[PDB]
Order: structure tokens, then sequence, then C-alpha cells
């Protein structure tokens, strides 16, 4: 499956793609404002994620650091990124269908639209100014808006016991972005697409 990653932000971002235990395609690449990078993800990929990283510095070997979404200091991500990270999530060819969603469970750093480039389903989007409107206690000094689990580490925010409800903090993310997961047990906003669909992830879509 192809995923065209487009950066419509006025600032550079370093795209990242991983399934947690391995990189997807090259795993990561710099995207200056306006640039597009197309990656290929193997069919059957379960639990894949794509996200943006901001304010990164990498050396010749591809090692360094990013203020948001850093994945073990690597340009080419092999693992998931450090919150806050707006997440485009997908599981492909799961019993004949693809499943996509956007999640704010790990916080928000950059606005995003995640849509299919093929027929059969609609896209999802979270493009509100969550960083600008972020509640004081969730603001990440390093940049972005942290999720409450990251900030407070409680069973309720982290939904560790599998028994949790919405919170004042999750409601903030849900209010700004109704179409993205605001907490672990949020009412699903996952879209079912035809198996083997292709997609486009756009950072700063309303730009």
């Amino acid at each position: 499956a192809t995923f065209e990653i487009v950066n419509r932000c006025s600032y550079t971002v370093w795209a990242a793609a991983s399934k947690g235990d391995a990189a997807l395609d090259a795993g990561g690449r710099q995207l200056n404002s306006g640039e597009s990078w197309t990656i290929n993800v193997e069919p059957g990929t379960n639990g894949g994620k794509i996200w943006a990283r901001t304010d990164c510095y990498f050396d010749d070997s591809g090692s360094g650091i990013c203020k948001t979404g850093d994945c073990g200091g690597l340009l080419r991500c092999k693992r998931f990124g450090r919150p806050p990270t707006t997440l485009a999530e997908f599981s492909l060819n799961q019993y004949g269908k693809d499943y996509i969603d956007i999640s704010n469970i790990k916080g928000f750093n950059v606005p995003m639209n995640f849509s299919p480039t093929t027929r059969g389903c609609r896209g999802v989007r979270c493009a509100a100014d969550i960083v600008g409107q972020c509640p004081a206690k969730l603001k990440a000094p390093g940049g972005g808006c942290n999720d409450a689990c990251t900030v407070f580490q409680t069973s309720e925010y982290c939904c560790t016991t599998g028994k949790c409800g919405p919170t004042e903090y999750s409601r903030f993310f849900k209010r700004l972005c109704p179409d993205a997961f605001s907490y672990v047990l949020d009412k699903p906003t996952t879209v079912t697409c035809p198996g083997s669909s292709n997609y486009r992830v756009t950072f700063c879509p309303t730009a």
C-alpha cells in the first residue's frame, strides 16, 4: 500500500512511520514545507502509525533529537515516537478490510488529515489549533499538547485497568477534534476502508 505523506505546514517536519517493533519503509524522512514523500507499507501491517516530528537535529549518521515525536534519536524511526504526537493509525488487510483513525491519546503536536486516495471510504481529520488552545497543565515545555496519561500517570487517564471514563482533559481533545480518539475507551472513530486501499497523510491540512 502506498502512503503519500505531504507537509502543508509552513514549518519543516520530520515524518515518521513505524509499527512499534520495526520501521515502515525507510521509517522517517525530512519534509520541508510543501514536500511530499511516498512510502510503501506491506499489506497486512497491523498497528502501524505515521506522525510528524518537529524541531529535529540529526548528524551525518542520522542520529540526533526532536522536540516532539522523537523515536530514540533516530532519523529513520524503528519505534514509536515520544509524546506529544498526533497519530495517523492503521491496520491493513485485516480480514479483507483496512482500518484507519487519528488519535490524540498520545497528545497532539501537528494538525493532520488522514484520507484514502482510493475509493470506498472517507478520511478522518484533526486540524484544530490544539496546541494554541491547550490547557495550561497539559502544555509540553518542549512543544505540543500532552495527553493526560503522559502528564499524570494515573490508572484513570492511562486506562490501565481497562476501566476508565472520559475526563476533563480528554473532553478538551474531543471538543477540538471530535473525529479523533481522545482517550483509550473513547467511542471509536475508526473508518473501515476496502482492503489494500492507498492513502495520503497531510500535515497542516487547513493551511
